[PDB]
């Protein structure tokens, strides 16, 4: 790995603030701007039914690991080139770290 655990309670707050905005956590949430994330990890990239996902997201047939979503979080836009994903990125290493433990706990 190359991915270090944190703060969930940090994560937690990073996501409200970050991305509360677009999506849910939850088992049973429902989607919003951005799909549900609930059993995200290990799930391949665009595949949550009900929701339509850019051409690109769902080709990227990305494989959903802390270590996946990391570079990910970093620059969207650069990891998938067309996704609607109106995400800049965290350009910083341990705000990713704290929350991808956080959604590695809330999405389980
Ligand atoms: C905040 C740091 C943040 C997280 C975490 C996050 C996660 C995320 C993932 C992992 C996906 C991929 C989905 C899949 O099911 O395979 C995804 C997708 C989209 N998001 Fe998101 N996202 C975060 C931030 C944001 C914000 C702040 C918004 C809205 C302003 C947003 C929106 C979307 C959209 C739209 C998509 C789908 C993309 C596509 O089909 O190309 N996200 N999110």
């Amino acid at each position: 790995t190359e991915f270090k655990a944190g703060s969930a309670k940090k994560g937690a707050t990073l996501f409200k603030t970050r991305c509360l905005q677009c999506h849910t956590v939850e088992k049973g949430g429902p989607h919003k701007v951005g799909p549900n994330l609930h059993g995200i990890f290990g799930r391949h990239s665009g595949q949550a039914e009900g929701y339509s996902y850019t051409d690109a997201n769902i080709k990227k047939n990305v494989l959903w690991d802390e270590n996946n979503m990391s570079e990910y979080l970093t620059n969207p836009k650069k990891y998938m080139p067309g996704t609607k994903m109106a995400f800049g990125g965290l350009k910083k290493e341990k705000d990713r770290n704290d929350l991808i433990t956080y959604l590695k706990k809330a999405t389980e």
